[PDB]
RNA sequence: GGAA
RNA sequence: GGAA
């Protein structure tokens, strides 16, 4: 739920942008209304905006969160944005992809670039699977494939049958067959290492 | 709350109609009991009747309010009527629609018919969204669509993500799919103008 | 929140 | 479940 500190933060951001909805006035009100909010409250207000359908304003709270010190690239955080994005929206579709790009960049910008070893290894499987599954739902095939190819195939993050099953079905159901065949191959290799006899 | 002037106004209207409930005797008691009541008191008595379930009597206080000098077409005022209407009532369902018709007519009858420029532009988004959302709740799809098509699409009233989300889900959830697809299109166009990069 |  |  929302603390009275958060609910009022959302209220403010809306009353402010009520008069000016342009993108420059948005991040101005977002930064002002969600400026030094405790990690917990900021994160909540962000999801509260998503819930209400104010996606653009949620992205604003996302740019504010990035400028905070506790901000970390979270697969789940992004999954939310992907899920709460307007369907049948070419503009939004792009933002979703650009978002997925930001995530991977941020992730590999941390102690990566040559990390001993791996930004992606040790990543939360469940949360990562949620982002992927979410993208495959909105139909961002290419975008879903990039997270996989980067975190599982190149990133060396060990996932499970559930993850593969999601990607395999996803890619095959969104046209990317060469991709689907690869996922089935990775799984084949997975099942080879874990199956018994 | 109700002023002693209002509470007694409601009391009267009821005691009067108690003997005669017919529609002609209603507006007769409504006009008599709520005749020169201060804008504030009249409006309150109206909502008090709604609250009690006396919808027909609320409509009577609405016809009296229309004949007043301070009366203005208010999206919220109507939303109340739509909300307080008896569910599963074919008779009431019609009145709700006729009500929505009255609203748009009244709105465009003012300084409109060629206003430089727009009766609808500058309208209160929140209040307008409440009427729409209220109609979509009672399931008056066509009626909800008319307010949108007139105020947002033709009226040129600039709304937000929350408004679209309401209409998009509403139309799609009430059978009007062609309508829903259009709302998603308007939003797409909205998100194109306001999203970043 | 555009608020049993 | 990686959860109208």
């Amino acid at each position: 739920s929302l603390s009275t500190e958060a609910i009022h933060a959302v209220q403010a951001l809306k009353r402010l942008t009520a008069a000016d909805r342009s993108p420059p006035a948005a991040t101005a009100a977002a930064s002002a209304a969600l400026g030094r909010l405790l990690r917990a409250d900021l994160l909540a207000a962000m999801a509260e905006l998503q819930r209400q359908g104010h996606w653009s304003l949620a992205l604003a709270a996302l740019h504010v969160a990035r400028a905070e010190p506790w901000y970390r690239p979270d697969p789940e955080l992004y999954a939310t944005f992907v899920s709460s994005s307007p369907s049948n929206d070419p503009a939004a579709a792009a933002a979703v992809d650009a978002l997925v790009e930001a995530f991977i960049e941020e992730k590999e910008r941390g102690a990566a670039g040559g990390s001993s070893e791996g930004v992606w290894v040790g990543e939360d499987v469940y949360k990562l699977t949620r982002l992927v599954r979410a993208l495959v739902a909105k139909g961002r095939a290419r975008a879903a494939w990039r997270v996989y190819e980067a975190a599982v195939r190149k990133g060396g993050c060990e996932v499970d049958e559930y993850m593969y099953r999601v990607m395999a079905k996803g890619m095959k159901r969104l046209g990317l067959d060469e991709e689907a065949a690869e996922v089935e191959a990775d799984l084949a290799d997975w099942e080879a290492r874990h199956l018994p006899d």
